[PDB]
């Protein structure tokens, strides 16, 4: 009737501790973030670790994981132009973003590989996916290294400011988008991701 | 077919609108923390995830009002420590009466429980809670004089999750029910999964 487990942190492994932040902290938003190396080619990739950080201006989080202390390329991408697109994940392309999450070899893009289609930004200089129904222009306020070692970072949580919504006609009411219409998708442990469920108000 | 719109033009409320209503489904913390004269307070949060595994790392991004720090993020700093809660339907309910502006917790009939490694109390309703010492309280948005928020990094000092959830390691999604929220008063029970 109340049985309650404690699990310490330090008694178990990396692996371990993953397994239950990611099967506890559910579901996810899935930002699909786009980036363009040094060399001109247009990086994208889903992070399920995302969310909102304010209004005033609008600021948004997503937390990429480094590897053994280094950079990934949406880091490094991100940093070196100061800018990226976050595009909210939905069911209408969520086939093509999984295709993405897949290891390419640096300065390959996923993108074309899964058959996206490149759209142009109006302030910033790094394109987005004319596939999503919203997406938001950032630029990048502050990428904060965490978590690992003093000398090899476990990530960074990028903080981006929307400087552009971009958002479908037939999604958006008085300000307000339609959420049955949008159909976003979320992550939770595992390779399984969930649909949006049945909705209630307080 | 596609709406563009600039940020610096429409209000904050309007921004608001946009952020909430696109970055959905939120999984919601009920976090707790103490104030200097241990009174407890609770409340919940949509501005949350993981940071990282290694070691566990959390967010919460906490709004300010007028410039001034919620009690949660006062509480963390001052103490250095918070509990925060999975939201579930089995009491969602009780969490709702905590968002209220004493202690949320008497009120919301919510029941303290003595942490094992911090100094805060949890809540025993929760089916899923995570005992963090704080790791950053980094103010942002705004201005300089006024931040819009205290984005808290904490880090997971100990978890503490119903039998009945946990096999070997993993959470059952179906028998947790989290919660999440979308815009306006807006909330969504767990979906229909699939898998990639
Ligand atoms: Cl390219
Ligand atoms: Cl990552
Ligand atoms: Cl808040
Ligand atoms: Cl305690």
């Amino acid at each position: 009737s109340n049985a309650m487990l404690s699990i310490n942190p330090n008694e178990q492994t990396e692996k371990d501790n993953y397994k239950l932040l990611t099967g506890s902290i559910i579901p996810r938003p899935v930002a699909f973030v786009t980036s363009v190396t040094k060399e001109g080619v247009l990086n994208g990739a889903p992070y399920s670790y995302f969310n909102i950080v304010a209004a005033n201006p609008p600021l948004i989080s997503v937390s990429v994981q480094r590897k053994a202390g280094e950079r990934k390329d949406t880091s490094r991408n991100a940093i070196e132009k100061g800018e990226f697109v976050v595009h909210i994940s939905d069911e209408s392309y969520v086939a093509a973003i999984n295709e993405t999450a897949a290891n390419l070899p640096p300065n390959e893009s996923e993108i074309e590989l899964a058959k996206l289609t490149p759209i142009e930004s109006e302030v910033i200089s790094v394109p987005g996916v004319k596939e999503a129904n919203i997406r938001m222009e950032c630029v990048l306020e502050r990428a904060i290294p965490l978590g690992g070692t003093e000398d090899s970072p476990a990530c960074d949580l990028l903080i981006g400011r929307v400087v552009r919504f971009h958002v479908a006609e037939h999604l958006y009411e008085k300000g307000r988008i339609h959420a049955e219409g949008l159909k976003p998708i979320s992550r939770l442990a595992g390779h399984n991701y969930a649909k949006l469920g049945e909705q209630f108000e307080l």
